[PDB]
């Protein structure tokens, strides 16, 4: 059976922890996989994890100078939620270095994206047989959601970017039925920065959140109906959710360009005029993850919040965050229920190791009493390699 | 398709060893978790050991300190009976370090605690969906049976604990349908102690004897129907259940208050007068276990038994032990059949090494020729780390 | 449905190398147990390898002292054939030091004993359920077959011993029915010794080879029906059995006492009056292995015989050996088809390593063209134990 | 439901990369088995990759010397596509050192060569059960396609060799149904050499194209229906196939004879008169690889093409390379769509090591855009071996 999305999303007061996975503290011993954005997916009968290896397993020799991103080697692969990323556990999926994978209720869908940086080009696998391909049309480093896609009424909506990484890119929007491009938009965004973006579904319609890595320290975002009738604009709230970003101020519509010229994978939940932020808690380093919920944060401009969950410390080091949907034919409810995964990265760019990897945990809003705590990846480096 | 649990307990007369697990002279090589408290719970198709990694591998630099049991790091895994606990044959069930599992005769229902020490949350799964969610009471280390619970006509009883564990704490009976919470009952039972129990069902009726770790020596024990309308006592035989337990003498049906301030997790099965004590050969280190027949030890006062099984030598080290069962939906048979669980611990408390792992064996109760031996842990302690 | 016995046994010419298995080479790296007498039992699905691990891994520091053949570690596990018994990869099926399992069409049974020298108790399982248990009866040492055992519609027929291994002993033969058992007769054998048989079923009549241990260099059968009935003798060839044994000369109907006084375990395939004699090339040492055809073996007394291939080279190691079917449910064909396999045994007994571990063969016979070689354990003992 | 061919091939303008499993530089610290000349065949349910397994593990002791490709030891082995050859997760297929395997859309049929160089056997295997056996004719090294066979309307077609490597041998055609040969057909090819072909059906008919390791230097083919009526002749294009070969010119329909002295397993695809040859960029040593479209390149002898595409550097090792196809009973598509692999060997012949192993990759042909990069083995000789 299809898998409808005409459900509103689900009303949420906090976060219960689902799932966390002790990549790196195994890895010391055991053999697994230098991962890298461990997104989570889930089907109408299990939800797995997919993560982008690198072709070397944990405290090898091969795992040198894995800070690179784009090499011939990295493969897409999924592993049942809440295990290691092993060889011997693992289910190959695709040859990527930038990936997306969905279920539209029936069959796994799966995009990925290997090949030169001036002419890239995406493989689209329905069920694991090749379906559609895509190319570079703008010849820079052609890129996907690293998240699960959205999918209503058997069809599934990506989107991709292709240009520059600090200047003005181009933007596409993909609808995919059964494996085959059915329609294709490109963004009309002139002064937009659209990147690495987290999308779910809500009413049949989809709205994803991006990452502005040119000019923004806040997130952008864009909703589209199944015709790819897209509205675009920035989330207005002083709780900034970048990284880099400033001290919480008044924000704006328009791209705050005050701290703004990186930024990490992130996401946050639209409920009417409500957000559901989720950042980090170091404003210069990827340190730290909180939960924020700010009543009137998707369009006014204060710093004002109500509810704050505390996820990560602020003296542990974190990562990408995206969002995932546990749809009614596999929860049972009658709405859409909000979840979303951290990945904890640990490895060269901040300590003295050879290697980058990086382990993950997940969380799934309730309407029940839930606490704030610290789940950190207690990874003791470096290592013997 | 659901258990109905309406039959008698099985009468028997000896223990037939079930399974056994060779975690430490396996992990001593190849890639086995450090493991606590591994209970067993059985299901229509197959029965399963469930267990509380700590998040690494034995024979690891990661296994340092793990005496500690409140980390961020416990996972709730499950692997099949008889099997070594490892990365590339367990199943992730829950993020705890308080635990039990259960199975309805439909799907697997898991509990488990994870949260800061004042204000630890209880989260409940079914069919591994996040269904229903538990806080905190009095703000201390709020804990569960670390045992399968009992489910009968598709309803599953646990009992939890909040408060001091050598003192006066607040204990509660939950009974969950398919994953919600549909009633509470707090108990009343002055001037005792509840932790750590051990259920199971009998008749449409749910026996739980559990550790009295403030001033008893021997074990108390309640008794509820489906409409928690609950019975409490001690069994008051002269053969005790705690560890640290006085010379065998003349019992009471009151806390008997000698040798005991910290037991340990023990069972015991009700044959209307008569008892199945499952307890360790020394009464001051948890070494050696065997199981006793007292024909009137439920009600009567006196150290006179008729059978002892010996399961553990007297200079083998022993742990933890509890009581799961196998329903007539499994067994094929027109009652409900008992077993019981033994955990094997070595390592640091009383060993001169880093880390605390254990082992676990399980016995069948049958009505045919048995024999008693000894079935400990083989490990040959110091490991190379 | 389950599995009916009636069809003869299939005429062969040759026989086909089925399955290798190498143990010891992929354990010098890989995490293999320590395995002793694996025999091979097929199902209407699949066929597995049955072996006794020993708790503790290939090239560890507990595969100290391996000769060792009764401890409390033992265990029966099951793999599918071809494949090493790895952690990883096998199945537990019981605790035992003496073992054996068939599957009757439905469900596997398997039996496992494990306890003291005087006073061993037997466990039956039925699908993983304890059914029946059997106590020793003379109180030395209960032995049984160490193969698969043979089903005739729904029930299964096996052989115990329990008395001397140089002496007189008691033999019986069992019928299990789902696990339960219905009959058992007690052989009256004087002068006779039946320790480790492998049994087939022909026309819904099962015969068993076993090894002489007392009195005879060849090898002694029984045969019975399904109300055990039994009829006993020996193999009246010059064509001898067992590994210690002299040169061939004409044989006797009764035990043949020239160097009999140990034994290897064997089978044979009677073809009326003809055998398929399956020994070592070796007198005095298990080196070698082939299969010979004599066609008036089971009742003439003489040293000629038709066909000989050769299975494994004189100079390198053998073992044990059995026999295994593959019934008309599972082939398709029209008749029940003989098979074997092969035990190579590398250790201590013969080398200047400390354990003593064991690959296996299996040969599949046909009507066709088939080559005879030698197809060994290329293991390069000592590891780095 | 049986496969029925029945449909012509797809028509490609190139090649998407479908599967890669970086086997050799993730065996440095797991454990992969070494293994050589891989192939994959699909099902109408999955492909599998099958490979002949050494006996030992890669980084191992038993690694030394494996350059000798006819031993005991060698085993065909199976595991899904796109991971690495493990034991742990790998299927055993039969005992060869010459073997090929198919899918008639119901049940796995695999050949497999083991014996003596002077009286290999084949042993025939449909859903693991030996069904038929072949023997050596002219005494000399049997061989099979070291590929997938095609299969047509439920029967599957192989070719096998027997005779010098180096001179004219005997080549015959076998006709396989359930795994009984129910036809077979010698050719009668004076002057040709017949080894390693690689076939996939069309419109009913089987296409094979082979490798002359005696005295050409372009690729034979060979081509027959069901019932074995054959056509020979010899692929004639100045785009010539094998690795040692001239510099690219005018082309022969005859055995060129130039640099043919030897060769390497390939492939080509027909299109009327137009091929699509699979070949090495370099014309000594087997480095790089690449494909080309001839428009009439099938009887035109000129070497000038149309499209190439590269594949593997020309400064990276290649090696055996082959074809395999998905169905329309698999994909949904209504013609039949040509695939390949390459093998990236590494090792011994070429580099100092002890050892010889081979990674895989895997491409599809599509109708869309695609692109040509490197994708080599990115493994760092020396191993710690």
């Amino acid at each position: 059976v299809k898998l409808a999305g005409n459900s509103s999303l689900c009303p949420v007061s906090g976060w219960a922890i689902y799932s966390k996975d002790n990549s790196v503290r195994i890895g010391s011993k055991g053999d697994v996989f230098v991962i890298r954005e461990p997104f989570i997916s889930c089907s109408p009968l299990e939800c797995r994890t997919f993560f982008l290896t690198q072709g070397a397993l944990l405290n090898d020799k091969h795992s040198n100078g894995t800070i690179k991103d784009r090499s011939p080697y990295r493969t897409l692969m999924s592993c049942p939620i809440g295990e290691v990323p092993s060889p011997y556990n693992s289910r190959f999926e695709s040859v990527a270095w930038s990936a997306s994978a969905c279920h539209d209720g029936i069959n796994w869908l799966t995009i990925g994206i290997s090949g030169p940086d001036s002419g890239a080009v995406a493989v689209l696998k329905y069920n694991g047989i090749i379906t559609d391909t895509i190319k570079s049309w703008r010849n820079n480093i052609l890129r996907t959601q690293e998240s699960e896609c959205a999918c209503v009424n058997g069809s599934c909506f990506t989107i991709m970017t292709d240009g520059p990484s600090d200047g003005q890119a181009s933007y596409k929007i993909f609808r995919i039925e059964k494996g085959k491009i059915v329609k294709s938009v490109e963004m009309n965004a002139p002064n937009y920065h659209y990147e690495e973006c987290s999308c779910y579904p809500d009413s049949s319609e989809i709205t994803c959140v991006c990452r502005d890595n040119w000019h923004g320290s806040n997130r952008p975002w864009v909703s589209f109906n199944q015709n790819l009738e897209y509205q675009i604009g920035y989330i207005c709230s002083g709780v900034f959710g970048d990284n880099p970003r400033p001290n919480d101020k008044t924000g704006s519509c328009g791209p705050v360009s005050s701290n703004g010229a990186n930024g990490v994978k992130g996401f946050s939940f639209k409920y009417g005029n409500g957000v559901w932020i989720g950042r980090t808690k170091s404003i210069s380093s990827r340190k730290g993850f909180e939960m924020i919920w700010d009543p009137n944060g998707w369009t006014g401009t204060d710093n004002n919040f109500s509810i704050k969950q505390d996820i990560v410390g602020i003296n542990e080091w974190s990562g990408y965050s995206g969002s995932f949907v546990q749809h009614p034919e596999l929860t049972g409810l009658d709405c859409i229920r909000p979840c979303f995964w951290v990945e904890l990265i640990r490895g060269r760019p901040e300590e003295n190791t050879i290697w980058t990897s990086g382990s993950s945990i997940s969380f799934c809003g309730v309407n029940s009493d839930t606490v704030g705590w610290s789940w950190p990846d207690g990874a003791e480096l470096p290592f013997t390699i």
